């Protein structure tokens, strides 16, 4: 066929087997998740979107999966990120200094995957799924990330860190998941400070991007929620990661 229903990539090939295998792998590694029944998780994940119109997904659809995937994360060691996931993941891999969303069972299960179903059949759609912009925002994937990111931000306390991509024209983007969901769901009763690490993409010598208009907007928004804001430039992310691996080495 030469034309698809939707404008987005279709469900990831072998989605069911992939989610299942990821759940097995995660529960084998992480002792606190040892008991989780991975069949049950698959079933709940399925139940959220199969036989439903993929432009009519709600957060409620994901509640059974959210329940099954309930997990304590050290509330003071949370790392959020925006449009810079590779560095964020490479960093937490070194010595588990912090935890991203993708370090949780549910973030781990869905990371890099696409999925959707069909109204009034129980089939997974492998040909196309709704594009957030062109088709609808209430699609299974977008609704999943909004739901899980909210819960992750609500769990944070003390100093929460965020890595931002200093090479984008909007270092802080109010339309991103970080800017539209996470920023507004940090609990001012619990969260003392949000500290941003602005990652330079500009090789060598560069500006103080903590002075960027979008960083000042983020400062203003956070400050107005009664949370302190701190910012730091990471001028050479390669050096940073080497310093994490081998601190007090030299030049760090
Ligand atoms: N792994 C993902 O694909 C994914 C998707 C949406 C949101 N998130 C969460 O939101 C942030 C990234 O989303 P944005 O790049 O849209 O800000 C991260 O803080 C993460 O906690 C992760």
């Amino acid at each position: 066929r030469w034309r698809q229903t939707w404008s987005g990539p279709g469900t990831t090939k072998r989605f069911p087997e992939t989610v299942l295998a990821r759940c097995v792998k995660y529960t084998e590694i992480h002792p606190e998740m040892r008991h989780v029944d991975c069949q049950s998780v698959w079933d709940a994940f399925k139940g959220a979107f199969i036989s439903k119109h993929p432009c009519d997904i709600t957060e409620e659809d994901y509640q059974p999966l959210m329940k099954l995937g309930t997990q304590t994360v050290p509330c003071n060691k949370i790392l959020l990120w925006s449009r810079i996931k590779d560095l964020a993941h490479q960093f937490t891999q070194v010595q588990r200094d912090m935890f991203t969303l993708e370090d949780t069972l549910l973030g781990y299960l869905a990371d890099d995957l696409t999925w959707c179903g069909e109204f009034d059949t129980s089939k997974i759609n492998y040909q196309s799924c709704p594009d957030w912009r062109k088709d609808c925002s209430n699609n299974p994937v977008s609704v999943f990330w909004k739901t899980v990111s909210r819960r992750f931000a609500e769990a944070a306390c003390d100093v929460v860190h965020v890595m931002l991509d200093g090479s984008r024209s909007k270092i802080f983007d109010k339309d991103s998941t970080f800017g539209s969901v996470e920023v507004h769901n940090l609990q001012p009763e619990k969260v003392q400070t949000l500290e941003a690490w602005v990652i330079h993409g500009g090789r060598e010598d560069s500006r103080d991007l903590c002075q960027d208009p979008t960083i000042k907007e983020l400062e203003s928004i956070i400050s107005k929620r009664n949370i302190q804001f701190s910012c730091k430039n990471i001028y050479r992310p390669d050096k940073f990661l080497q310093c994490v691996k081998n601190p007090e080495d030299s030049s760090c």
